């Protein structure tokens, strides 16, 4: 593929505040069927360019750990990006279109949890096929109750790891299908690649995915000379257990008393996002 599938997409502009009511039907129709939706034309490169900076600038802080932290292979670094007050945009934690998709999805007291991300280094491995978060009980069919936000801080391209996604695997729960790290069984991945193969195409920076997440995806190797950095939320509903996102009381401003939520704890001093 040489974009997203029309079917997965949804065009914005920066300056969009809401979807019309008709857009709204239509993001919510491709998170039921698909698990997974793509907004074009989110984000200003004033803030992506910013974030992507920020999170190349930690890398080499990341990279000396005595342990660096992965996900399942060589190559997928957890990374948070900062909370400095000066990182912190609004229209990042508390994107109105994105709160407008989760609200309708998870309820008016769903929030944002996670504020971390995923760094893809050049000659990393391909993970296994997993889920982020689980079905919360096996053999169960029930309905979402996190939406996971991804914002590419560069264009992700097919060469520099850009994810593979398995449209409509967020529904799928039968019985021994996942394991204690949220992997799929080899069973059960055969026999979805019969009737609905995985996807994986280019993002544009400035774009939003807006995926369940249950969705089965894997990360895949970045074959470029960049890094290739992720910043990743997730909005829960009210009742899912997560610990706070610590903040600097500096944004508790404008994140606390807003009606797009954030589980947040709000220090006095600076935060260490990095350990
Ligand atoms: N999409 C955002 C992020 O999603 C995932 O991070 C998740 C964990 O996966 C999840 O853990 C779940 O799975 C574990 C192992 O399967 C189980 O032990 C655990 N009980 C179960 O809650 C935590 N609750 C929250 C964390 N933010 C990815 N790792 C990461 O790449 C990505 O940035
Ligand atoms: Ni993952």
């Amino acid at each position: 593929l040489a974009a997203p599938p029309g079917e997965l997409t949804l065009a914005l502009t920066p300056d969009d505040k809401t979807l019309d009511p008709a857009s709204l039907d239509r993001a919510l129709a491709i998170l039921a069927e698909h698990g997974i939706l793509v907004l074009t034309g989110m984000l200003r490169t004033r803030l992506t360019d910013q974030l992507r900076t920020a999170m190349l600038d930690d890398l080499p802080e990341v990279l000396r750990q005595q342990d660096v932290p992965t996900n399942f292979v060589p190559g997928h670094v957890q990374q948070d990006p900062p909370v400095r007050e000066s990182l912190l945009f609004p229209d990042v934690l508390l994107n109105p279109v994105v709160y407008q998709i989760t609200h309708a999805v998870l309820g008016a007291d769903a929030r944002n949890a996670v504020y971390s991300g995923n760094m893809n280094l050049p000659g990393s491995h391909e993970q296994p096929v997993h889920l982020d978060e689980p079905h919360l009980w096996p053999g169960i069919s029930h309905p979402p109750y996190c939406l996971c936000v991804d914002v590419p801080l560069i264009d992700f391209t097919l060469e520099n790891g850009s994810t593979e996604y398995w449209p409509g695997s967020h529904v799928l729960n039968p019985d021994e299908c996942y394991d204690e790290r949220g992997c799929v069984l080899p069973a059960e991945l055969e026999r979805r690649r019969a009737v609905a193969p995985p996807v994986r195409f280019p993002i544009p920076v400035g774009s939003v995915v807006i995926r369940d997440g249950r969705l089965w995806h894997r990360g895949v190797p970045n074959l470029s000379a960049a890094p290739r950095p992720l910043l990743a939320m997730t909005h829960y509903t009210e009742w899912f257990d997560m610990p706070p996102i610590q903040l600097p009381d500096t944004v508790k401003s404008w994140v606390d008393g807003s009606d797009r939520h954030t589980h947040a704890h709000f220090v006095a001093g600076d935060v260490d996002h990095l350990t």
